[PDB]
């Protein structure tokens, strides 16, 4: 038993709620919050900008040191950094951004990173400003992640659409 509240169960291991991941993180303080990162860990907008803002830019400062030491991530890849005031850890995961022209097949590889963590609070990868179909992102999540994932979907109308179309 964990501390997540009001999630709709979708599968054995996937749960979903209409909420801002930032607000869910501040309330729950999960072991792992997933960031919808880019390969440069430049946290400007959407999930990344919102989480980073909630850390008072400490996420960005830590990220810049990570990139200076290690270079960029791969599309489909991830790294574990601090969760700052929001979580114990932040798993920065790079889903493909089709608005930038990347391969959607890499979305499954991106979700595979979640399997290295027993429980995660996460957003819908490659959706929103990343340009991919959200119904598809949810399907890939359910068909790829085997650990316990609590999905926060910020957009009320998107949430309604995802629940009503879920197979
Ligand atoms: O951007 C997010 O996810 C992608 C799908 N979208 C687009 C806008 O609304 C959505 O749900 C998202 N999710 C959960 N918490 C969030 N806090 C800020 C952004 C955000």
């Amino acid at each position: 038993v964990n501390s997540f509240s009001g999630y709709l169960k979708l599968t054995d291991n996937v749960y979903i709620k209409n909420a801002d991941i930032v607000e869910e993180a501040k309330k729950v303080k999960p072991t792992v919050v997933v960031n919808a990162a880019n390969v440069y860990l430049k946290h400007g907008g959407g999930v990344a900008g919102a989480l980073n803002k909630a850390t008072n830019n400490a996420m960005q400062v830590e990220s810049d040191d990570y990139i200076a030491t290690n270079g960029p991530l791969k599309v489909g890849g991830s790294c574990v950094l601090s969760g700052h005031n929001l979580a114990k850890h932040c798993l920065h995961v790079v889903g493909p951004n089709v608005n930038k022209g990347e391969d959607i097949q890499l979305l499954k590889s991106a979700y595979e990173n979640f399997n290295q963590h027993e429980v995660l609070l996460a957003p819908l990868l490659s959706a929103g400003i990343f340009g991919a179909d959200p119904i598809h992102s949810l399907r890939v999540c359910v068909d790829t992640v085997r650990t316990n994932v609590y999905l926060a979907v910020f957009d009320k109308n998107l949430y309604d659409k995802l629940v009503s179309s879920f197979l």
